[PDB]
RNA sequence: AAAAA
RNA sequence: AAAAA
RNA sequence: AAAAA
């Protein structure tokens, strides 16, 4: 009676017709909110969203957790632990975390404080099924049911093109043929007429078969075609936003009031753009970078002083007042004289350096710095048997090439805990790892079990591009004979309306090669991989309603242009795959 | 010369006579307190107590530690490990850490805020005896000595039924022949003539051999041969505190002085019960639960306002004082009226619903919910070789079936850490797997190894029986066939003074599938699982000074209605061994 | 172009030649300080020193943290996990962190709270060589470089006696004819014509071939030898200071401003003085220790009172003060009467037992108790098969006899965590065990896999050598037929200015069996452990500015007097390996 | 870490 | 721990 | 660390 349904038909043509459907109302009865997702009523998942009751005000962020939960049940198999039960969670639960999160953390408002959770169960996984971008869809119902201020829903796919079609929900029998899978996830934006998706968020990368494909017939995954991908995964994220929004609006429960912490109220703001616009914005157009930082030093005295005390013990509020200012002015200089905070161009890459042979006795390795950011990568080669056995729901036996990523503390100056690696590191290994599967030898014409450590000695940000590129250059170095190097960029795009004399329009404006700082403002960050003849790996991270086409085309171009540089730049450090270290193991 | 000695001989009439000797004075003289206990001059166990120096007052509960520390060296083997050390506690490290911790914790006085400790060493065991049963013995006197406000000592046994004859504390080779195996600790009230011990814990269970014994003609565990049991540990719990009580009479350090922090004054609680005694009293003769709910609400608002502010800054005291009184009121209310919290009668179970088939490519799985408890089973069956293998002091070498509880935080609707259990979690496994153990197919008729494991995914309280009745109809549903379905039940007892009009008298009542909130009026809750003709599994935990026989035959006889009737619930969903699932292994 | 060089030549005569390259200004540019150290242009290892931004002033301790990262790249080798990564850091990289953390943690200035931190990445190694000795050159120079206040530099090196020769840093192959190992680390005090080293740490120990090379015709370790030893690594800690300083006075950081926070100021402390000199003298003049702590506490009532409120809210400041006094006082009495703080003579042992046979059912098992130490040692023969296999870039493959060491917090009497062990534990644990490898039996006159528990069940202070002698007793009551049994003595050194009528001279004198509470008024300690005939294991940590080499001499005379009596004590429990336990396995 | 498966 | 055984 | 390777 109180178990409400719903079932969003994905039509994938001549390949077969799909089903997934959400039910509420049974299971889990105590949470904020709890919803069941199944895939062709044999894969299931429970996903179930609760927040706290009090809002920890002393946090100075808001604190979501995600958690995916794989049992092992749903295999059919007992685990295999010493202990016979399920640990700490593997790579694929913790980059699902990570796939469930970067979507959802921005859907929420704009200075909440409660300590939200999400927890997705797999309590049943058909073998030929993948279930991450089920986990997204039932993530995002059972945040949308808890009645929390949350800005839904979000519905993810994942798209492969299999012989020039693109398929959605693929199984696995059927990724042996796709030469790009992504995943994509987007919210719908306007009501009725111009109902369009707007996409959040994008992970694609090009399968292992892709070069033996596109050598057979197949069109290679250039940047075109992913931008067909991306105007070809919308009706299926209408189909599931739809299927969602028709359950909450059967069974939600209304909204909740959760209070907002805002980093700085109205008026300190007003009154510090009041008092040093000007100031501030002579003193952007000033060509010295550190003379603008003392500069800027000296207003941010100036607005401590002349503040004091009209707005006595707000000093955080001063603050954050100043830091947004700064970045409007930031990006309207950006978007108007097309100059960013380093006198670089639109189009200009820091000064690249890459030097193979760097450490003794190794069997492959290479430094590979750009800017501030300097990444050192070591392969080494061992015996087939040493590759990693994997033990999970996931479809996947065996892990030939493994690659980890080091980030120490010292790569920004500051001290910490080394250790146990955190998530960022492992969906940058994992970013940096679908990057090169596409170009590494077969199991017979190379039969080792190469393995890849990259450590970010020197970090500005985005470091896993870097690690892209020297982890080419040390797999060259090592006697790998890959099929094409494979080079990365990470770029960023500023999107804002401006005012010509009388006109208010919106201007978009890509940069090449983003710093860290950079990457505050701007309103879409990604991240592109792959050879000299089509994209390998793709990430993007938005929130803007909707690109056009030929902004979307122009960046990835752009991008491509980044990367033939860097390819070009590479090639003189190592052209052929070198000989083998006389430590390398002979099979 | 300072070494002190006292004996327990516990005299098993014709099935021997076993030694128990506490020694202090010799190890371990910087704690607080230290005694080593030896069981029959082979088995040697050492307890230390210390206390901390200052009362952290921060805290808000009692902060006691036991640890067991099961040294590997007694059992005459080097650890197995990969490092070749004892790493985390086993399970039954974890299990014994309970038996301690229960019939300990209560003993302290009522506001001790210090650090208490006690750390049981595992120094040498003889590979026939059990040492938890000697742990309690040993902690109790360790803590004896430390000079605490400690209401000991507390003296533990273990009997077990053979051939009719209540065997303390019998050997491995002895517990082949016992139908049941009951853990009972307690403590001496009275002096001279009414010196009956009091007891305070029992973990009772139904050995592996209870279903061929008893068709050998043996007398099967019901509940008053259990009874029996209850009356026939007392003599050698007399034994054993009176050794304790001889050697903390020779060599116990003088009382320290430790400063107790109620939760309210008496000035607070006196005033809160004269001016809100009929408010509150008429505020509980409503047949309403939320209206009552309301009203408590609104008394809550009122001596707020109007103890606001003839004791200032005392918020904490009054919520206190005004939840002692509610305890008070509802305990009277219960002994009275023999009306509940919830309108429910005391032999009133929640509303039942048991279904089989729930989660879809599972090999079987249920449902089982019990008012707002809700728990799902999902047994895994697998290959002979996959039984978890034990290396531990322990006698038992591997484990066949393996019953894992998993209580997500969003049980409750609370947030919280996902992961690694604590240690609730390990005592409701253990519980729950004991009670289906008895039942559970040979190794010949049944050549598997069965795994089970238990969500809490709707919580109210005391899920461990409602995860075994799941237990029962997913282990039916998977195609095991057991050779008797065990239900379970959670019931409790409140007992107290009442006065009739010239008279006041002691008056108990039993309570039927209690809730959570039911615990904290009860002053005691014991949980009974087992078949139609025999219990399985006891649990029960005390503080009261005796029970009469006949009020816990009663008790116990209505928890064999609650278990009947659950049993008629749980044979409509399945009542026979379903056929395997088509993906379980074949052998 | 700002990459610089400076190489340190070790000339070990006829043995070889090595070179150390220190490198700075290309790796790891954003840590405060980085330097690269080569040994033999093959051994590579990178350290990068980093401070916090704000001095934590909540500390009461400065905040130094050493970690050492063990790449198992630099083996050619995959790591053999299940997850194929390096995990946790093994023993040897604990007991480098400890090699590092000695010397240089007293190096950095009093008051200090910053967090600084050094992190030494090792990053190839030749298979040949050993890379600690080395660890502490990287890390003295990378934390030179950070413009610290670190009074470096700190040069290392380690001596090993081959034929004769002081060979310094000695190979694999070549540690095979050395019969003493010793670590050597200290720092250039005087300059130009008075440049003598002055040592601060030595860790040093017997290889497992003494007694074979002894009995060949070599000279046995004894104590003239290394005192030769502690003479011959001086112009190697010479070259390595001069090459350090050469690379920092080119590319060395000015010195940033770092805050101190000292203990107390300078008027605090001259008025306790001024107010208590005498009363704190007078108060020491007494034979009488409890009746001294009472007036010790008097006087502390004293300065609380009469210095309130001159200086008010200061208490902190009074204690460290009056702390300070009394530490002073009770060393000038410890220079000028020779009386210690507990009545006993320089050269008095506390009261020694040695009993063995204490745990049943076990191998073997000892106690020896010394004072308020008292340690219980369990031996457990096995299988030759159980012997640890060791997975880790350290040259070692197997460790056939394994001493683990636990202090449990009742040990002092304080409650605290009980689980794994700290850095201490394990550098105790390691001591203790290259006290015993010279005398143990070889894999063919006894093939068993020998492990050790040591248990601190009472501590006063430094029990390590109290576990070599209850490890004797326990291994020789085992049935393991030691070449010689082993003892040890923990030492202390006090030496300071005193003035005679008209004369201010420096004195030494030695302490034998220091307490806990005689460390913090020692200005060396130091720990030696040995057989009849020669020393086995030997460390020291100091900081005074060279001590001549007859106190020297004088100071390990008196050790080895003291080994000798204790020796004589541990010859009455059993002078010969008893017969093996019928628990024993026989091979 | 962290110093004593 | 979740964001940077 | 625990109590609920
Ligand atoms: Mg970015
Ligand atoms: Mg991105
Ligand atoms: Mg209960
Ligand atoms: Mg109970
Ligand atoms: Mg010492
Ligand atoms: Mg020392």
């Amino acid at each position: 009676d109180g178990v409400y349904e719903s079932t969003a038909v994905i039509d994938n043509g001549s390949f077969g017709t799909r089903t997934i459907r959400f039910e509420t109302g049974r299971l889990a009865q105590q949470a904020a909110g709890s919803a069941v997702a199944y895939l062709d009523d044999e894969t299931m998942l429970l996903s179930a969203t609760t927040a706290s009751k009090n809002p920890k005000d002393h946090f100075d962020f808001f604190p979501l957790t995600v958690d995916v939960e794989e049992r092992m049940y749903a295999a059919g198999r007992i685990p295999g632990s010493f202990f016979r039960r399920e640990g700490r969670p593997s790579t694929d639960a913790i980059l699902t975390c990570r796939l469930i999160d970067r979507p959802l953390r921005p859907s929420f408002v704009d200075g909440l404080r409660n300590e939200i959770q999400v927890v997705v169960t797999v309590m049943s996984l058909d073998p030929k099924d993948l279930y991450d971008v089920l986990a997204i869809n039932a993530a995002s119902m059972s945040t949308q049911l808890a009645g929390l201020p949350f800005s839904g829903p979000v519905g993810g796919a994942r798209i492969a093109l299999i012989d020039g079609t693109w398929v959605a929900f693929p199984t696995v029998e059927q990724l042996e043929r796709a030469v790009f899978d992504m995943v994509v996830a987007g919210r719908i934006v306007g009501d009725g007429d111009s109902a369009d998706v707007a996409i959040m968020m994008v992970e694609a990368e090009a399968t292992e078969n892709v070069v033996e494909l596109v050598a057979g017939g197949a069109q290679a995954p250039t940047e075109a075609v992913v931008a067909e991908g991306l105007e070809a995964a919308k009706p299926f994220i209408k189909a599931l936003c739809a299927a969602q929004q028709e359950l909450a609006d059967r069974a939600a429960k209304p909204a909740g009031e959760y209070p907002v912490f805002p980093d700085y109220e109205a008026d300190v703001y007003d009154a510090v753009a009041s008092v040093a616009t000007e100031a501030l914005a002579e003193a952007l157009t000033i060509a010295g970078k550190t003379e603008r930082n003392d500069r800027t030093d000296e207003i941010k005295v100036e607005v401590l002083e002349r503040l004091a005390e009209p707005y006595a013990g707000r000093e955080k509020e001063i603050g954050a007042a100043f830091r947004s200012l700064t970045k409007k002015l930031v990006r309207q200089r950006i978007l108007t004289d097309h100059f960013r905070i380093d006198g670089r161009g639109i189009t200009d890459i820091r000064a690249l350096s890459a030097e193979v042979a760097v450490i003794p006795r190794a069997h492959g390795s290479a430094l590979f710095e750009r800017g501030e950011t300097q990444i050192l990568g070591v392969t080494t080669l061992d015996m087939i048997k040493m590759a990693q056995q994997i033990d999970s729901l996931g479809p996947e036996n065996t892990k030939r090439y493994m690659h980890h990523y080091n980030f120490p503390p010292y790569s920004t100056g500051e001290t910490g805990r080394v250790g146990s690696p955190k998530r960022r590191e492992i969906g940058h290994g994992a970013l940096a790892e679908r990057a090169l599967v596409p170009v590494l030898p077969s199991i017979e014409e190379f039969p080792y079990a190469i393995r890849q450590v990259s450590e970010a000695l020197g970090s500005n940000g985005s470091t896993s591009m870097g690690s892209v590129c020297a982890s080419t250059l040390a797999l060259l170095n090592a006697g790998v004979p890959l099929k094409a190097p494979v080079a990365g960029i990470a770029m960023g795009l500023v999107s804002d309306d401006v005012d010509v004399d009388g006109k208010v329009e919106k201007r978009y404006v890509a940069l090449t090669d983003i710093l860290g700082a950079e990457d505050a403002f701007g309103d879409m960050d990604f991240k592109v991989a792959g050879t000299k003849d089509f994209v390998t790996a793709l990430q993007l991270d938005t929130k803007l309603d909707g690109i056009p086409s030929q902004v979307l085309a122009g960046a990835l171009s752009q991008a491509k242009d980044a990367r033939l540089t860097i390819l070009d730049v590479m090639a003189e450090a190592i052209d052929r795959p070198d000989e083998m270290s006389p430590y390398a193991p002979r099979i």
